[PDB]
């Protein structure tokens, strides 16, 4: 699985999570991965290359087939109970990408801060892609194939339906966004994750959003 | 072949239809599954799981890399002549999705009844988003990679273009939808599935869409 | 690679990767030039019919593309330009162009045809031929980006991820991104580093001020 060149280089992963079929991968120094404990990292490729990266999975993460790059001085911070399907996640120009707790990312979700390359002003001749930091609040739920890309900031509580592009920061918590251009399509409610929860009163995971 | 457990569960496979590389699964009681004559069933996956569920797939059904998920009380129907590629079905909250005759769905389909996961209301906290049925018409073609989402009625002779996503139902036969918002692009059309006829006319298979 | 018919021609440079690389011709009179510095990896390629073209000239690089071509079709894309995963599908007697140093990134699409016809009702009449794509050159494709028949792409285009393409643009040197697919920015050119704080530090992009 776990493959490291390069020196100091700091990896902790919790003797109680699993890692089945993961790959691991740090080119580079004064790295540190940090996972566990009750974490499900699975079938997975995640590559750091570079110095001072920095990747940090929380408790209870349950992640299966994320395919995963990180470039010098980047992080990325997985808050505790968050669950991911497939997906990719891709980080650089020294940037940061942060995931909220007991977030539910379906299958297919595709996160980035950067688009790797450069777009220039005919005008002036300046730059005006530079990367900017991705922030996914705590308990927000991806639908399948949702695309988030840079400077993107979304809030605690929110909902974002199948194969929705979000190129833009909303403000606004407790809502359902979809669309294109994305939209709030539906205000003032709170997801769980089961379904025979009649009410959301019989799910004591959601106590704090009410 | 199959995995079947549990009490009355009735599985009819027709012997001149191919199932190669593909894994059913039964667990639960008093379900049925039923795959005509001549179906090319290849390289799918089906999983059966719960009491009361019904699979029907009519007669010269090819599929190819399905992935299918069913609960309890849901029903799954595909009528003759209708071909699939790869794909997700997923049907649950006791559901049923209903495929018509001479489908074409092309590779990327993802068609649900659900959301899998509930939304409540913060007013009085009550759920809001059921599941609800999904009725593809007769003679309905998908392009690549398209969703259809709950409650996603599709009327007869449609086509819908590559990539869109259906969140609600069209009422319009003999039609193009695409885009986003999905939305009618082209009206009084009919499709068919061979580019080397050279009109409908020559397709007796469409004879019954423009009379 | 493996070949089966009459008098196909196959020339690929000596200098050329073809690592992990399936190519398959099966029917007669097909051509396939492939030119020096090429790395063509990881990718499957069938021309199934007669009378096909494929040209890929030098210093391109491909990883993980499917390509179907069928009889009398062409599929040709010029010097430097880069692709990753993805999908091109050729049929109709048609062809696809792809011009100098575009990049694509994974999960393209772009095909110039539909695969089955759709008649008018007014008069039974087919009213989706298939219709050739053009693609400029120096052209930025994101991720996941579609591109159907007849699409013109003019040059120094940047297309935004998951975009589709339905129709061609005549406007050199923008961004076109979203639903329906529109240009969202005038007045700009991209470049593969960004390793440089102004577009003055590129000197392949020159050309373009
Ligand atoms: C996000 C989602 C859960 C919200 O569902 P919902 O609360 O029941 O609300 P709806 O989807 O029916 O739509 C709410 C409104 O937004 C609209 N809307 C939905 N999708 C839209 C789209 N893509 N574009 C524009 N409007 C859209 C609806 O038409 C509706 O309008 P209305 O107020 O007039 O009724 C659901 O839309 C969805 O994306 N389902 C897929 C979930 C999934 O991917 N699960 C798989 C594994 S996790
Ligand atoms: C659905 C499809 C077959 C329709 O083909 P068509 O009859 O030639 O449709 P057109 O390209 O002429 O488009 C019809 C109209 O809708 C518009 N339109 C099409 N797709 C659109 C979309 N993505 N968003 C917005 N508008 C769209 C077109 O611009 C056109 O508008 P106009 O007539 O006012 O100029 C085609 O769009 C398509 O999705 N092809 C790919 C099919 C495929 O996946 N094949 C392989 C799997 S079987």
């Amino acid at each position: 699985m776990y493959s490291e060149q390069g020196i100091n280089n700091t990896i902790n992963i919790s003797t109680t999570s699993l890692t089945n079929a993961t790959q691991l991968t740090v080119i580079g120094n004064n790295n540190s991965v940090y996972i566990g404990n009750n974490c499900k990292i699975v079938s997975s490729n995640i590559r750091l290359k570079g110095n001072n990266i920095t990747l940090f999975i929380a408790d209870d993460v349950e992640i299966m087939g994320l395919v995963c790059s990180l470039h010098s001085d980047c992080s990325l911070q997985i808050q505790a109970k968050t669950t991911m399907g497939n997906g990719e996640i891709t980080i650089a120009e020294k940037g940061k990408i942060s995931i909220g707790k007991d977030c539910m990312l379906a299958h297919g979700y595709e996160i980035r801060n950067t688009d790797m390359h450069p777009i220039y002003s005919l005008e002036n001749g300046e730059r005006i892609n530079h990367g900017k930091d991705v922030i996914i609040g705590n308990h927000v739920w991806l639908g399948r194939n949702v695309t988030i890309l840079k400077g993107v900031c979304i809030p605690n509580n929110v909902v974002v339906g199948s194969h929705t592009v979000l190129y833009k920061s909303f403000k606004e918590p407790n809502c359902v966004i979809a669309g294109s251009p994305a939209k709030i399509v539906k205000e003032n409610i709170v997801w769980g994750r089961k379904m025979y929860h009649s009410t959301m009163y019989d799910d004591p995971t959601l106590n704090e959003f009410y």
